[PDB]
């Protein structure tokens, strides 16, 4: 068998392929956005009895999508400064909020995190304590979240999640240590892809940090690779063989590149070349659109893991010069 | 690699593990039925337009779990018989109730065949057009349907199902030119759970056929596996370290051993003795628990497949004789 | 691992690769088809008593190479019509004749079916009962059929099973209720593949379907995939060295594009755009030099499976627009 | 996954499984010999031009099953000892006698080699030149050798293998140079088993050299390995459900345990114990149920490699005891 | 294939194979010990630059094996107390020290952590500083670590890993805010084999953390998988067919099960049933040995990541409950 | 999956990707070089006892880089003429020099063969006698010998391996019945690169014969499989993703292309257009700037099996023609 490629370097950094998305792309989330702020968003932050002894940590609950009660931590690192910055944490793929100890590097290095969990997933890698509220019927679907509500986007699964996690920056923004002039919005992978759909509907990021992003340029994804999580769109497309049209119309909402065409706010992105989950060619077109003032880090050798603890490092230094203005 | 095995086949006739369930288990499905019972069955046939000359086809709709609405499909051949015998089929994993011509077998041999769509599946190998209705919040799960729901019995995927395909025969029976003393409840793999589930709680089935049946002694497949769908357990379980005693309770509600210790229709089983999707330990556990008259295929060399197109003629056989 | 893919399909469908076939490509088929017309096609059709109720099935025995005794099953749906259709249907690779119930689709469609039993293979998938008798030596060959004899055309496998295939026809054409002006060949993979010498080899085919066609483009199939049956082809060309000329020759008189630019009766062919048994570029280089009124249908996301369930529909709408001309 | 094991070692030792065979297992090949020696062995060797040195080289024709002409190598080391003792090698699976440089190893120890091309064979690993020529028809069969005409012991592929190779050692022995008081007949796995038969039907052969033997103990190889070549039998079961008794009937004629218990003269095996092509439990059991006198050479961590160039020192260290 | 499965529960809570040791196995280790304490440890604690703020960072230096300098960190928590508890951190195969902020979980519970950087490896998974240096030739071996020096016990590998092992927990216990009463060997899979070579061999370690240990009950471990990396062990016997005797005799030195019978401190072991890198039966086989006060926690449907998480809050939890006395 | 490709043959066959060497590239080796012929070569030949009869078999031990003592195995055909020519013949990744009998071609066909083994490998498929003497420290690698030293030309495996090959023609030619002027360097996949370097290093080689080379063109081998040997340093970079640039310097010095470029003796080379552990686009880039006279033999169907038994009798043929003139 042959190994993974996509297109070389130089045409990756060049490779800006026609976007797709319908004519009310910014009304369906405008309205989506506005019919979930009509429920309070109420957020509890309750402190935990724990053996961290450099950070205090709080169980987190605030309304998401459709006023839906969504979990997540709060970790403050014990320092002198009265207002810290704060990192918004989006989770990966078939993960969850975990325990408090699993998200140290933020608070160890002087910031706020507020780690969102993800709705109905975190049984994969890490537990997770949300359930998802679907509304109403659970159409037919592959296994797993890509095809939860495919055949609508009022329906779709990260209508809810992007919700959510629009709504996060504001429960995260209410608690009182955090400096709002000094939010930043993170995640990898499917992390990645949720940070950058927050980074163009969010008003309260003030940057963003995207690894390896998934949820991206999903109908050349699907051409490229045949692992998952994207072969369970490509498992549906071949045995729903009438819904093709659907399918690509409903994910044209969801696309990272077209959030990236929208956002405005600072971004550090990472991809690494070998990286056959979340390939390079949907990682680039996105950094490509992203209109916001950016940087990438590209790892030429490295598979989904990235930059690892490096790209930690250079995340950590990106942020320092850009929040001394 | 170790290539697949499981017992050897002298252990294999002989094995019945120790059963575990509730206390409440006949309960809880009482109860689940009465509950569903309170909503009209309303069966609906609805005959298509279709190329097919030998078999007359309708679009079935009816009320399965909770008054919820089920598709399916009913293919009456063309026959002089004014009362005819009828399969209800249930479908395997990732499956769906696809086009009729996907369903030609029963009806070719005489038989008006219930198929019945599997709500919120469809997406695998056969298409479908069921959604499934969640009770209220869909908690954390592991990508599939194994362990949707899997923390309590309530809110489990399979109670939804398994009310469905109670229901299902039901409808069959309120087609006029179904013959009532003749209604076979049929599935291979989750197929073959679910009609095992079937022969136990309804009282209109009067014969079963149940092939490499999946569903069936949980705890044991979970051990002796790694392939998708029991897998889906195992992940699930690996995450969710404090809830192994909450999972294997909820399953055991759903358990096709258990079922069998209580049915008593007469059934064909078969088994693939290299069958590593459904290992023979399993099948053999509710074979040898099934409380009716029965026989069993076994095919030593066969895996997921079984029988095949031989065990479709030890079927057609086996009822012919049957219903004499 | 990279995820299969083969041309884009723009390219694809104006591929039309230079074709290579020996100056005797005709002769040697007119020779062939020729010494087994001199023995009697004896016909021989026996009703079997079966559970089926909706269709009769006969045991078929016929003539094929060199006088060679093929089986195969009729199945005659119970229908009040005194000529009816037929489909004569070619089986996949491994396969055979199996039970008559297993080829219930085109009956229950109102179509007389003809399913040829297929020269010793039958073990693979579906039972078969039919032998092959080889001309003579049995040379060294890889295990499979695609390399055996494949060192003279005279001698290749395929040879055989072509010449039973065209003779299947003429068998299926002399059952009394049989319309002679509706006769259809059918196949799917090494089916397609024979069904594509048959359409142009007999003179009484009037319709052809052929999904995922097997047979096709040889030397681009070799070097395109390394799955199995093509591989076996590969496997011998490793050890044979010396004779990659010869099996290339041999090769050239059974290859479906050859064919392809002969035949002249309307069909309807299916592509999986995944598929890596039977590549696109080698099903798409046939369907471009079909010579007749010809039609295709494109799965996208499919591999071997190809269109499945979806494909038999536009199957029967494709025949019934037909021949209703 | 789990990693390949058999039975323990200790348990290996002692493994002594029922023996099946029919009753005129003798009879069929009394009758399948004589038959095949009413044709004229009529062998021709022919002298090359060769590059190479140390040995001669000759082209070898012979007769084998029912007068059909085999090809062969013979390297005869250039040596002044006017008699040498003689190994007739046999070739593995999907293998052929290739090119004469092949095989250097025994007539650089001052043997002459016969290597016997296999019929049909040569296209896997190294090339062959002669055909096979069936019994009339080819019936259906799963891709390879191991079905080819599986259906009667008398169409059976290695009937003409094993005649083939009991005229090979007649076709060596008939070579001026060779004393016949030093033939070894020499194999490992497909080669092997061929050589275990050779060893029993033989009256030529002095001495047997068997490693990592192929063609035994079917029945336990089918239920233990899912690798090829034992694979293709396991295949062709899977389909033809109904032939199951016939094709281990068939087999019974083949099985190098059966030949084994008939065997007389000195013997060296080896075997590797992480072998999952020819599991040592099939290896163990022909080299338990070897009726003459013998030793096996054990590699408890190695696959199908088995000994390599450790296990050829083995052997020549082994023949020059024996015939000093 | 078949799914892994080691024996059952309730044999390996039982399963106490015949221990393999020479009559010189304690001498070795008292020479091997006494010979590099002859060179002083020279503890060097050199505080650096870093983002990191609820967390002091020191580069360490210290003398392992005969004199020869090894790297690792010490993260102590910015705390008021003036003695903290430590745990020395031993590290997985293929791992190295990395960065300061790969290791922020002991310290974020309170703990002083001195991490030790692995002689020659660190270049799989996490980046390594530290050279190994053999002694003399550097025989044939095998890929890896596993068959390094294995032809003789003095000249193996894993001789200068224990040693400087033994020599980290003294250069912890040099630093001023180190409370020696409270001071703990940790380690995973490597790690947990390294961390049961010191708890018999230190006299400083007051606690053992020894999860999924890897470097136990050779002979079975290499008869029962074949994954990496026992069996790189398996590959160098298979070549290296006259050497079985030797190797084995080498590998009982620095077995964990043979350690374990001598350790007397208290342990929390901690085993995955399905871990087929570390089998459950070479893990219970130490635990069932080791000497000291123990409790062992089963993650039944666990691979080789274990506990997880889970196990981490048991970790701070049998602390926390030991130094309370 | 896709099967493996690289760049079609007439492309390969035109293939001069840039080089990149140091500038200090001659000066390193004429200092290595330099540096180990101050040790005296000091050949010993010791005649065996053996089983063998038609050659004598020798022990050999000569000085290789700086005086470091390399086995081998001379073995040589029982033949009249007082002078033979003679195959100084290098081994395979993982593979040492084995028994006398192992080496049996060269001699049967009148040539003196001599067998260097490989210093520190011997584990894998052959054994091997021979250990490594490192320079010093013993650095982080990843398990194999492609990064073993990697970080530093001077310390490099390699440097020591090519030094102990044209040392090892030297101590061929001491041998009193080997003809100087027919001395031929062979080697096949590590064996054909050390074989290449050996061809620009060595004075006293007369010809190459090169099959399936590996140890050339690095950086597009890492980028093209993920096969071993080659996925070693690609493993390695994944970590230490801060030292590409240095790796691929290092590299630059031990790289066929590079020393293809200066040989000047004549050369028959192999390559298999299947083969995924040496691509042939690495394999073409070292023959298409090879300066001798040189041919290739390709085989288009083979993976790294290359030409098996067929080449043999090419190299046979082209060894015999030259030596006629
Ligand atoms: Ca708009
Ligand atoms: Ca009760
Ligand atoms: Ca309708
Ligand atoms: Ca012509
Ligand atoms: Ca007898
Ligand atoms: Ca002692
Ligand atoms: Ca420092
Ligand atoms: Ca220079």
């Amino acid at each position: 068998h042959m190994a993974f490629f996509d297109l070389p370097l130089e045409e990756l950094k060049k490779y800006r392929p026609e976007r797709y998305e319908e004519k009310d792309f910014d009304e369906f989330w405008e309205e989506t956005l506005a019919e979930s702020e009509k429920f309070p968003l109420d957020p509890v932050f309750e402190r935990m009895e724990s053996h961290l002894k450099t950070v205090e940590a709080y169980d987190v609950t605030f309304s998401g999508y459709r006023g839906q009660r969504i979990k997540g931590w709060l970790l403050v690192p014990k320092l002198e400064e009265e207002k810290l910055p704060c990192v918004v944490q989006y989770i990966g793929y078939n993960g969850g909020r975990g325990f408090p100890h699993d998200w140290l590097f933020w608070p160890s290095m002087g910031y706020i995190c507020f780690v969102m969990d993800t709705r109905g997933q975190g049984s994969g890698w890490l537990k997770g304590d949300t359930p998802d509220y679907p509304e109403g019927p659970v159409d037919p679907q592959y296994p797993g979240f890509m095809t939860r509500g495919i055949l609508d986007p009022r329906t779709y699964y990260y209508r809810r999640v992007f919700t959510d996690a629009v709504r996060a920056v504001e429960a995260a923004a209410s608690f009182p240590q955090v400096d709002q002039e000094r939010i930043v919005i993170a995640g990898g992978s499917q992390g990645g892809g949720i940070a950058l759909a927050v980074s163009a509907l969010s008003k309260k990021a003030k940057a963003l940090l995207c690894d390896v992003p998934f949820l991206c340029h999903f109908r050349r994804a699907v051409q490229l690779v045949d692992t998952h999580p994207y072969a369970e769109i490509t498992n549906f497309l071949k045995t729903h063989r009438d819904k093709e049209e659907i399918v690509f119309r409903t994910l044209s909402y969801f696309d990272g590149v077209n959030f990236a065409a929208r956002a405005k706010i600072p971004a550090l992105f990472s991809v690494g070349l070998m990286d056959n989950i979340c390939p390079p060619s949907t990682v680039f077109a996105a950094y490509n659109y992203y209109a916001g003032p950016k940087e990438i880090r590209i790892y030429p050798y490295n598979n989904h893991e990235g930059g690892g603890s490096f790209q930690a490092v250079e995340q950590v230094k990106f942020l320092k010069k850009l929040f001394e203005k």
